[PDB]
C-alpha cells in the first residue's frame, strides 16, 4: 500500500529538485539522468519499503510524469490485456480471453486524460481538441487508437487502444474455415493470377487486408508489384516487390505525401500491378487511371457495404476530387477500368465470409449493369447459434473476362469450377 | 573475394591521401593521376592478391567511387539494356528486351546509393532529400529519372533509370507484319502529306503513339512543326521541330504550365501544324481552333474504341472547359474541323491491328456521320488460335477529302490505291 504515498512523496521531492516548470532544461537525457540521481537519493534519504525493482518501477513512473503515456504502461506492457477501454478518466476496463472486467486503475484528472491522448496522438502527426473533437489512427508498433473529445463525449475524453494481432491466412486454410467453397477458390486463384483489375470491397470490421494479402499470393514471381500503404501492414511472399508508404503533414501541417502523390509518382516507375492499402480520397482517380493505361492486375481496397454502395462511393470521391468531371464520364470510366468486385463482410454471429463476387458488365444509359457470380445465400442458424449459409451460383456460361483466361491458358481449369459450381 | 578487402584497404588508404573534401583538387586528370599512383604504392606496402592488372582494375574502381557512378557504369555504359531499376541496397534489376532479370549487383548500404542518386539527378538543378523525397527529371542526356527517398520507401533509395528507345517503327514494319495492308497504308500516307487533320483514337494499350509518329514520318519538312506533350516520346526527323512539354506541378502547389496553356501559345507562334502528345484536358478546344484557323495539319490522339464513342469523348472534353458552348454548336465545330479519325486497337487474342480509317461526312440533324473507307473484319481463328481477318475498302469513290488532295497533285495516287483495294 506504500506504492501510491511513497510515489506522491518522491514526485513532491524531485519537483522541489527538478519540477516540470523547468521545461527545455533537464532534457531527455539530462532527466533521464537527473530524475533517477534525485529518486535514488530520496530513497536513500528518505525510507520507503519500495525495493530496487520498486525504486526502478517508481523512477519509471517520475519519468513518466515527465514525459510518459500516463498508467496505460503496466497494462500495456501485458500480453493477455487484448483491449484498453477508457470511457472517461475513472474507468479502464479489460478483457482478458473471453472475459471482460473492470479494472483498478484510475486516472487523476480529465487534464491528465486529454493530455495523454492528445501525446498519443501526436505520435503519428494526429491532434484532438475543441476543434475536430474525433480522432482515429493507426500507432506503428501496429495496434489501433480512437479518441473523442470533451466537446461531443459528455463524460470528458473517451479512448479506445484495441490489441494488435496477426491473421495471416492462407487460400488453402480458408476453405476449412468456410470462408469460400472449392469452387469459389479456385474461380479466386484464377482470377487472381489471370491479371484482373479487381476491388476489394469491405464493410466495418470485415477483414479486408487479409483477403487481399490472400488474392496477392496468386501473383507470378517476375512481375515487379509495387504497393502504396499508410500503415505498412501486408506481408507480400514475391522476389521482386517495392513497398512505399506515405508520410503525413509535419508538425507545421506542411510538406505532406498524400497517397495521391505516391500514385501519381507510381504510374512512372514500370509498376505491373499497383497494389493498394486503400482508397479514401480522389486518389481512386489516379488508380483508375492506372486500372486502365496498361498495369493490368492493380488491387485495392474501399469502405463500402454492397457493390452497388462501392461503386456509388467510387464514384462520389471522383466528384469531390473536384476536376469537374460530369458524372456520366465518371460511370463509363468505372465501367472501362473495374473487372472485378469482391465484397466480404461480418455476418451477425461474428464470423467472416465473402458475400459477393460480382463482375462490372457495362453502362446501359445511366445503370451499370452487374451480373454476380456467386451470392452467400443464408439458410439458417444452427442450434449452437452459428448461422449457415451456402455459395450459391448464377453459372453464367462464360464470364466477362474469359479472353485473359484464354490468353494464359488457365480457361480450362475456370470451366471445370464453373461446370462444378453450375450444377 | 579479396577484391572487397583490397577495394577496402586501398579506399581506406585513398581517403587518408585524398579525402572527397578534396573535390577539384587534384582536377580529374590529376585525381586520375595522384590517387592512380597512391593505389599503386599502397598494393606494395600493404600486401595484397591484386598483381598489376588487378592494380589498374582497383585503381578504375577507386576513381568510379570518388567521381563514378559505381557498378551503376557497366550497365549504363551498355545499350541493350533499356531500364534499371534499384530497389534497397541488394537488388538491381535490368530489362532486356520485354522482360526482367535480377542483376548479381550490390552496393555497400542505403546512405552510398543515396548519395549516388543525389549526384545522378544533380545533373537538371532538381534535389532529392529528406525535405523533398520525390524527384522526376528528364536528364539532359534524354533518359528520365524518377527517385522516391528511404523517407517514403521502406527497404531503401528506390530509382528507376528510364532510357530513351531509338525504335520506333515506320509504316514499312506495321504493313510487312499485319497492321495494314499496302492498300491502307498507302492511302494514310496519302493522307498524311495532304494536310489533312486528324484524331487518331485508340484503345488500352492499342499503341497511338508508334502509330502518330509514324503518320508524321509523312509531313513536309519545311513546315515549322510545333509539338506538345506529357513526356518526351516523339521523334521526328524535319528540320524545322519545336519541342514542348509540360510541367508537372510541384508539391508545394505552384508553377504549372498544362498543356492548355502550352496549346494556346502554340497557336501565337505563327506555326503550319500542331501534334499534341496526347488530348485529355479541355485543350481539344483550342487544338480545333488550329484544325480551323488556317493550320491545317493539326493532329493529335485520344483513348476510345469506336469512332463514334471517340467523337462522343471530344464533344466531353470540349464542354469540360465550362466555356458554356450549347450541345449542338460543338457538334458543329467538330463536324467542321476533323477530316479524318483513324482507330487502331488490340486484338483479343493479344495481337495488334489497325481497324477503321472512317472521315467525317457531315451533320445531318443533330447527330454525326461517318462513311468508314477502310475496315478490318475478323474472320476467325487458325489452327493455333491466333485471330485472322482481312484489310477490306468499301470501295468508295471521291473522299470527302479529296479536293484538298487535289492541290497536292496526290489525287492519281490515292485513287490508284483505292482502285486496286476494290479490285
Amino acid at each position: 500500500d506504500y506504492y501510491h504515498a511513497t510515489k506522491t512523496t518522491i514526485f513532491n521531492a524531485l519537483l522541489n529538485t527538478i519540477d516540470l516548470s523547468q521545461l527545455a532544461q533537464l532534457d531527455l537525457k539530462q532527466a533521464g539522468e537527473e530524475i533517477r540521481d534525485i529518486v535514488a537519493e530520496l530513497v536513500a534519504i528518505k525510507n520507503v519499503s519500495m525495493s530496487v525493482a520498486e525504486q526502478e518501477h517508481l523512477v519509471q513512473d517520475i519519468i513518466n510524469d515527465v514525459l510518459g503515456y500516463g498508467p496505460l504502461e503496466p497494462l500495456l506492457a501485458r500480453d493477455d490485456i487484448a483491449d484498453i477501454m477508457v470511457n472517461g478518466a475513472h474507468r479502464v476496463f479489460i478483457e482478458v480471453g473471453g472475459k471482460v472486467q473492470l479494472t483498478n486503475v484510475r486516472f487523476r484528472d480529465n487534464l491528465q486524460l486529454m493530455n495523454i491522448c492528445q501525446r498519443i496522438v501526436s505520435q503519428v502527426g494526429r491532434r484532438v481538441d475543441e476543434s475536430s473533437p474525433i480522432c482515429d489512427a493507426r500507432l506503428p508498433d501496429g495496434s489501433r487508437v480512437n479518441v473523442i473529445a470533451p466537446p461531443l463525449a459528455l463524460d470528458g475524453p473517451t479512448l479506445t487502444i484495441r490489441k494488435f494481432k496477426k491473421d495471416k491466412l492462407t487460400m488453402k486454410n480458408l476453405v476449412e474455415f468456410a470462408s469460400i467453397s472449392p469452387e469459389g477458390a479456385r474461380v479466386l486463384g484464377v482470377i487472381g493470377a489471370c491479371r484482373c483489375n479487381l476491388v476489394i470491397s469491405g464493410g466495418t470490421g470485415s477483414g479486408k487486408t487479409t483477403l487481399l494479402n490472400t488474392m496477392t499470393a496468386f501473383i507470378d514471381p517476375t512481375e515487379r508489384v509495387v504497393t502504396c500503404e499508410d500503415a505498412a501492414e501486408l506481408q507480400l511472399q514475391q522476389p521482386h516487390v517495392v513497398r512505399l508508404e506515405t508520410r503525413p503533414p509535419n508538425l507545421e501541417g506542411s510538406g505532406a505525401v498524400t497517397m495521391r502523390d505516391l500514385v501519381k509518382n507510381c504510374l512512372r516507375m514500370r509498376p505491373e500491378r499497383i497494389i493498394v492499402g486503400e482508397v479514401r480520397g480522389p486518389e481512386a482517380f489516379d488508380l483508375l487511371q492506372a486500372m486502365n493505361t496498361g498495369h493490368d492486375g492493380s488491387m485495392g481496397t474501399l469502405h463500402a457495404n454492397s457493390p452497388r454502395e462501392a461503386i456509388s462511393r467510387i464514384e462520389s470521391m471522383i466528384t469531390m476530387g473536384g476536376y469537374g468531371l460530369p458524372s456520366k464520364t465518371i460511370k463509363e470510366m468505372i465501367v472501362g477500368s473495374v473487372d472485378v468486385i469482391i465484397q466480404a463482410a461480418r455476418l451477425r454471429d461474428g464470423s467472416r465470409r465473402i458475400t459477393h463476387i460480382t463482375e462490372v458488365v457495362g453502362l446501359e444509359g445511366d445503370v451499370i449493369v452487374t451480373q454476380d457470380l456467386f451470392v452467400y445465400e443464408i439458410t439458417g442458424e444452427d442450434e449452437h447459434g452459428k448461422v449457415v449459409g451456402k455459395h450459391r451460383s448464377t453459372g453464367i456460361a462464360r464470364p466477362r473476362f474469359w479472353d485473359r483466361a484464354r490468353y494464359y491458358g488457365l480457361e480450362r481449369e475456370l470451366a471445370e469450377a464453373l461446370d462444378a459450381a453450375e450444377a
